[PDB]
């Protein structure tokens, strides 16, 4: 990589959510291995964020490297209409038994926004099949369930600032966001908000949309499993579906396989994404009951009207397959339960420090809340300069490691927020 | 693949657009190579798709494939926030380089439809920061922009079944399909659209429509002429244009982009299927530096939108490979051959009973019939003569792999013709 490169990049290449105008540094990353990132100069770098929770078996892994190649040798692709292919035959076997029983007909597709999407036309597409006007969804505020059109109209509207789309993008029903935390106790004055709107719109609601324990890109927020099981047993009286967006909180991230265990609940709709492949390469799956899937298929259209051009990629399945293969021994179980102690004790500290608001920690994730915004450019340089990959936002700088981070490395990371928080040095912007 | 492993496909694995209460068989693929597909069974089938148009340099491919593996080798993936890395900044050198001169800022995201969502947002965020209130899209009859849903706010509503979303969709507007056909321009086809810009020209935020061949609905092919009038009249409004080329980007109409047909420059490009040659999901929206530094100097900020995947190592090597073999130059004369084989060889099912017309660009071939085709019964008949076609509604269509033998498009074309003489495959 040259510094030509590097200019052609800030120059014509848009990055998530981050201005061209006034674009701060990017770094540039040559290869990666077990928990490492290596940068184009050499320098390794201990990755604290899974590249955004993904890769939770780290980097280079050797079982979906070997796997995606014996892949690659088969076919990458093949389209899936009028075809199946082991890769998603697999893959759908190993979902459908991980999964809570009801939830055994599969739609996979091709990231964490398109299989919301798919989510909220299957609520959609079912009540039209049963010829009641139930347009309206009921989710959380701090909720993110994605980028396009459907998903950002369940996304929380002050994060997602919908002045932007006003006019354009559908008015859902929006909650106040859960306060009991997951640490603490149950507060039952956290259900009123939820309860009023639920008695006054009961009838038009098709769906109560949530990210199940962790509000994840809408705050890093955790809260009581109480909730999840309140919401179920009001969809099941009211005879509404539920769905659970486990995009970033499925395969073990939150200490259980699916974050919706820590209720015991299932929802009649499951969303996932991210870690599904290990973080290799982009792939989702949307999991519903007969129920759904059949009553949408018995209406007018006569079929659930979704279909992407690369649904049920043998590659990106072949990858999904390898990754739960891993998962199977249940020795994420210990390694995300260990992590979750180290990150509790190590992270500590920091509730002294004068820049800490908050510290929560839930199985393999570890948020130190600020006060104040951080200085973006300078903390990221900072963060690279002790040898560690940590990608703050706003006021929160926070942890997800990949489940094979050794204990020195989990060290490395927690000295490095502890370190940061200490002034304000990398605070503001 | 066992037998168990068939039915368990069948009751609880969805596929694109078929039924979960009255599955049609599906065909067991264990692998592919060159421009065949192996069934479990063993039995070859010379592909007729291109896997829905991206195959195009088939299955298997040597160049594909090792860079690919030695994408695995470096990283499959890393997150594109605050990162950047060798593949992505190639591949946006690449897709700079062989669109119009306007198009160089490049969002690249995971499949077509979020690449139209991208699109749409830009266009909308594009107006709120120059503080004019412009919301609404105008679009042509039969055409399809994908399945999400912005995306699906711009596809035929008549095909797409706009009914069933009735109040969760944003209404845009639609001006007939285009009737000239790629054949004589009519300035009367141009009415119903000037209509609608008249009446609405100061609300609109964008035209978006698919150049020349419309696709998913309807698989039509229309003049030239229409792209050159919506420039014009896009630039004297002030309006945006977005071309989605998700399926008649890199080749497949007979030139790079079918935008070229026109000489025209959208101020948006979207890119999909055949960017990666097939190989697994990506995809890219390419817009003018006008609007985008215009969206990032609006309150936001930035550009409101990052997919998790955003820059996939992998995908982008992929797509740097597919790429590098269309920079040969080979794929033109590979698709001018491939659209004389189609004249030649689909002209005779202008003589069977079952086809109502016959029309032919590049490489794509489609044979419209009368009546809605059977569709298991016909896909067994295209399996057991050793094809792989795939027929919906009244549409026998062909998109071949550009590196197809005359022979293999032989046997294709042969398949079609024999499959509209009579009604056997008809209706159900
Ligand atoms: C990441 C995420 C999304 C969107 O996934 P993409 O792959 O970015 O489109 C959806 N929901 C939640 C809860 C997520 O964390
Ligand atoms: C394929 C297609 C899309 C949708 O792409 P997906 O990958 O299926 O989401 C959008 N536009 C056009 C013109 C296409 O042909
Ligand atoms: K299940
Ligand atoms: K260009």
């Amino acid at each position: 990589m040259t510094t030509d490169d590097l200019a052609f990049d800030q120059r014509h290449i848009l990055h998530p959510y981050t201005s061209m105008t006034s674009p701060l540094p990017v770094y540039p990353v040559v290869s990666a291995e077990g928990c490492e990132l290596i940068l184009s100069d050499g320098r390794r770098l201990v990755d604290g964020m899974s590249s955004w929770w993904a890769a939770i078996h780290g980097y280079n892994h050797p079982q979906l490297n070997a796997a995606m190649k014996s892949q690659i040798d088969a076919m990458s692709h093949v389209m899936f209409g009028g075809i199946t292919h082991a890769p998603a035959i697999e893959l759908c076997r190993k979902l459908v038994a991980m999964t809570p029983q009801p939830l055994e007909c599969v739609f996979l597709a091709d990231s964490g926004s398109v299989a919301v999407e798919v989510a909220m036309k299957m609520a959609l597409q079912y009540w039209q099949a049963k010829g009641e006007a139930r347009q309206r969804f009921l989710t959380f505020r701090n909720g993110y369930h994605g980028d396009t059109f459907g998903a950002m109209s369940v996304c929380d509207p002050d994060n997602s600032m919908h002045s932007l789309w006003k006019g354009y993008l559908p008015e859902n029903l929006f909650a106040p966001a859960p306060q009991s935390r997951m640490d603490g106790e149950w507060d039952e004055r956290d259900m009123v908000g939820f309860a009023r709107l639920m008695a006054a719109h009961r009838h038009e609601i098709a769906a109560v949309i949530i990210e199940p324990i962790v509000q994840g890109a809408g705050g890093m927020r955790m809260y009581h499993p109480e909730w999840l099981k309140r919401i179920r047993k009001i969809c099941d009286r009211e005879g509404i579906l539920l769905i659970a967006d486990e995009i970033a909180t499925g395969f073990g991230r939150t200490g259980k396989l699916f974050a919706c265990e820590h209720a015991e609940i299932a929802p009649d709709i499951l969303c996932l994404g991210k870690a599904l492949t290990g973080g290799t390469m982009t792939l989702s799956a949307t999991l519903t009951t007969r129920e759904v899937a059949e009553t949408i298929s018995n209406g007018e259209a006569g079929c659930f009207m979704h279909g992407p051009t690369f649904m049920g990629n043998p590659l990106a399945c072949a990858a999904a397959n390898a990754s739960l293969a891993i998962l199977e021994s249940g020795d994420w179980q210990q390694q995300v339960a260990d992590i979750e102690v180290q990150l509790r004790e190590q992270l500590a500290p920091a509730r002294d420090a004068e820049m800490v608001a908050d510290v929560r920690v839930l199985g393999a994730i570890g948020v130190v809340e600020t006060t104040h915004p951080v200085n973006m450019a300078a903390l990221q340089k900072f963060f690279v300069e002790q040898g560690v990959w940590i990608r703050p936002f706003g006021k929160l700088i926070y942890l997800m490691p990949p489940y094979i981070i050794l204990p020195q490395q989990l060290q490395r990371l927690t000295a490095a927020v502890n370190r940061a928080v200490q002034d304000e040095t990398f605070f503001c912007q």
